[PDB]
């Protein structure tokens, strides 16, 4: 129900927010070059990049990613980032980590860190006769010319 | 200067404050007791400040949680389960775990000790640089 308010008795009746919150974050903006990994704010949600933008480019919705600072991404190999020393990244399903500051480029083994364990091939032969063993007891390729 | 008819100017701050009615999802950050927390698990509106859901934030760490049922995950987001390590195919909302959305395993690549036939040579280890090529 309506019920009158007196002068100045505002304040019991109603409830103020406090001032706008600075924006820390930095604001996208086609005029900035943007390497793989930064952060920005556009419409009011953080954001990260997945490849190194040159300016110009409008806000591709495809380039950018929400960003969730409790999460752990490990993206798929790309040929356009700058990744960093250390970095974790996902080739061909096998994982690797980079060896120091990588500017973009093509997949180069030479570069990239990796880790080996000894396993056992399945083997058929079919037109390859005899294709039977692995690597252990040294026969992984058994096989002969049908 | 008694200014009421204007919000209180107030002092600014740059970080989420802890409350117990915004909902929050696996991953946000807020500010508690002048720390920062993440959160563990999808949190439902009411819950007090349970300290078994919320760990202390730390920028550079980097870390691979077990695997739960009340958590959303982001694509790529890697998770340990059964020793193994696995990430995410796409976003995916709550639920118990299962091979379909999981990438099946993240991998290494094995090293093998070639035969050379009487026909045909074989490679060179089928290391991810020298792939086992064979000739005849």
């Amino acid at each position: 129900v309506l019920r009158p308010v007196l002068v100045g008795g505002l304040p019991g009746c109603v409830n103020l927010p406090s001032n706008d919150d600075c924006q820390c974050w930095p604001l996208w903006s086609s005029d900035n070059a943007y390497s793989f990994g930064d952060v920005v704010q556009q419409g009011g949600v953080l954001y990260t990049a997945n490849r190194d933008i040159p300016p110009g480019t409008p806000f591709l919705a495809g380039d950018w990613t929400v960003y969730t600072p409790g999460a752990t991404l490990v993206p798929p190999h790309r040929e356009d980032a700058s990744y960093q020393q250390y970095q974790a990244v996902n080739f061909n399903d096998k994982l690797y980590t980079a060896r120091t500051d990588l500017p973009p480029g093509p997949f180069d083994p030479a570069n990239w860190q990796e880790i080996s364990v000894e396993g056992l091939v399945e083997v058929a032969d079919s037109s390859t006769i005899d294709f039977s063993g692995d690597g252990s007891a040294s026969d992984p390729l058994t096989a002969a010319v049908k």
